[PDB]
């Protein structure tokens, strides 16, 4: 059931911003790692002298990736006057996010029809501004309220290329990297209270819940066709093993953005290629499950999957889950820098043809039952 | 003339240090970018509550990359209880570090004799303590000073493998990456005053001064055997083009380390591979000087390089300087973060045969005036 309750009208995933210390290294280890290529930039060179600004892209996904330089370069600035691409930015903010969670999403922006008016009724709806609509060359629009911890959801709509003061990179410095990842598939928040959370973000957007030992309880909020999907987890206490969700907490120090999946057009190619790079620069997966795990593969997917295609999820680790309308093949990359917070999955989804439906076979959720049987199967 | 007035018995360059907002990005796009392996850790796997600290290698070169946590996981400990593996360590001058800076050298190591002695010594004849000796594991003693602006010289001596506390890479995680690079050759700071910082780093470690509109001053302090090679910058004021040195200090937010130089044993197949990875991760370099520069190679090295030889240097834009003893081919990258501040050089000696004596060929000053030259020429 989706009662279709978008308070306004919501597009589609358009960005994700990180926060770093250093945004060249970021994005470069990144551009590697996930095979994005860099597309456009706010540095120095722009005439930026706040923030230096790197924008990857991969199809549809953009990864942008910020930090700021000594605010003595632009101390003589008011926002009036500012050099900044991105007016949200602020010297103070971007280091204390820094300094409390170490490498991390800081918004999470999508597309809209008006920016000015999503973010009004947002706050007449209970979300807590975090900056107002400030309109870009008389032809963007951004504004951003909180979500979760010191995560901002940022609305952006356009008149009618990524932001207003970008450039075009340079084509000696763009290498066309691609592994066939296409677009952000959902975007996922720990909190210590899953309640409150639900409660407040589906107060101000009016985005519905999704039709549904782990460590966790979790709902999902979706927009109106149901192509933004903002999952939400909270921790459960007092288990077996100690819940990663309580984990993540702590050394976020609060809540935040925990994991980010990509969708790719060919999962099979973006894990060969992302796996042959793990260990020269690229990104670390998480252990493999068992044989056992895999055994299992024929009699809950042998329909969808063949012995081969079975076969290569073996080779890389893939996890398949699948719900009543569709078939979810995903895998988990370790932590994406220095603290246990942030991850990210990389998804592929069979099914739900109408064009493709959103969480078509779901979150992955019956994997966790999946890999206790099989990780208590192998052991004999 | 070399005095030999070294007031402690000096080794040979040990490591340089990196502070970084996220050691496990930087260290993966270093490694990827320079071709070093992944050697050491002291991280939370490793029982490290207080800094994540990575540790790439090639040849001799050893380059480590630190990051703090979040203080939350250690407010428990005082320093005798400490999970620290490099016990200076402290959150507050390391996030105040970054800020200020960005990313760029905490500290340059050496190794000694007994960097308890060498610490006393040093602070005897003026040099201001930064963090007082201390035995780990009664293995290694590690001190460390003031170099220029919050740069520290640290002293490392053992009594017979990196550091107490760091566990060796996992050889899955360690990827045999080699593009040439054995050691590091010189480590040079930017000042605004040269005089001043001359006078007090000379002055606590008896290094003697070596044989020599660029827009500098320089000069160059070495250890006993000239192993150990420091020159120090400063800006040269009022000139068609503005001072390097000048912008460095503006965007550094003070004196610091401006560049380290890495003695390749095949400075063209390094070349080649770090141009490979420019565009995918790596790093880029300098543009290229013009076939003017490369015209005059032959008048001036000649008898040294053959023109097959030499015509490499031009593919891979290298340098070539020389003095009255050697010949130096050089290189410089860009900026190796968000700022206009520390990049690398890659370098090779030819000639000081006795071993190789060290400084030979000089630091390539003599390559300011063909460049302006060649960069004239070639208008026509
Ligand atoms: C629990 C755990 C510990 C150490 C490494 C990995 C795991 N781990 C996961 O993190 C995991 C995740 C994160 C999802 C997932 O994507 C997801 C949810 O957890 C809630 C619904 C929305 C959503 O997108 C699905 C299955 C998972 N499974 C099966 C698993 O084992
Ligand atoms: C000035 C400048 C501007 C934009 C990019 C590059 C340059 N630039 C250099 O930075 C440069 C350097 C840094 C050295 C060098 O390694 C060095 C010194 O400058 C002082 C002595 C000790 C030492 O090691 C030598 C030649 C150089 N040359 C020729 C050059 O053009
Ligand atoms: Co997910
Ligand atoms: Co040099």
């Amino acid at each position: 059931k989706n009662p279709k309750s978008d308070k306004f009208k919501v597009k589609r995933f358009h960005h994700i911003e990180f926060w770093c210390g250093d945004a060249t290294n970021v994005a470069r280890r990144f551009s590697w790692g996930l095979g994005m290529r860099f597309s456009a930039k706010s540095d120095l060179s722009t005439g930026n002298m706040v923030h230096a600004s790197y924008l990857l892209t991969s199809g549809d996904l953009r990864f942008l990736f910020t930090a700021p330089y000594s605010p003595s370069l632009s101390a003589g600035e008011i926002k009036p006057t500012t050099t900044a691409s991105i007016p949200s930015f602020d010297h103070g903010s971007c280091r204390s996010f820094f300094s409390s969670h170490g490498l991390g999403v800081r918004a999470v922006a999508i597309e809209v029809e008006d920016a000015e008016s999503a973010f009004s009724i947002s706050v007449a709806n209970g979300a807590i501004p975090s900056s107002p609509p400030i309109v870009l060359n008389e032809a963007v629009t951004i504004a951003e309220v909180k979500l979760y911890g010191d995560v901002v959801l940022r609305y952006v709509s356009y008149k009618a290329e990524f932001l207003p003061g970008f450039e075009r990179v340079e084509d000696a410095s763009s290498f066309p990297l691609d592994y066939g990842i296409r677009r952000l598939d959902h975007a996922v928040g720990n909190v210590p209270e899953l309640g409150p959370a639900l409660t407040y973000v589906a107060g101000f957007t009016g985005f519905h819940q999704f039709a549904e030992e782990s460590g966790l309880n979790s709902a999902v909020l979706a927009s109106n066709d149901e192509m933004v999907l903002l999952p939400i987890n909270e921790p459960v206490h007092g288990t077996k093993r100690k819940s990663q969700i309580q984990t993540y907490l702590e050394h976020n120090e609060g809540a935040g953005l925990q994991h980010l999946a990509l969708m790719s057009e060919d999962i099979f190619r973006t894990l060969r290629e992302m796996r042959k790079r793990s260990s020269i620069g690229g990104f670390d997966f998480m252990p493999s499950p068992p044989p056992t795990y895999y055994q299992n593969l024929k009699k809950r997917v042998g329909d969808v999957l063949s012995d081969d295609q079975i076969k290569e999820c073996e080779e890389l680790g893939i996890l398949v889950d699948r719900d009543d309308q569709g078939t979810l093949l995903q895998i988990f990359t370790k932590p994406l820098g220095d603290r246990p917070t942030i991850f990210i999955e990389i998804i592929q989804r069979v099914g739900c043809m109408m064009y493709q439906s959103g969480g078509c076979g779901g979150f992955g959720k019956g994997n966790f039952s999946e890999l206790f049987k099989s990780i208590e199967e192998y052991e004999k």
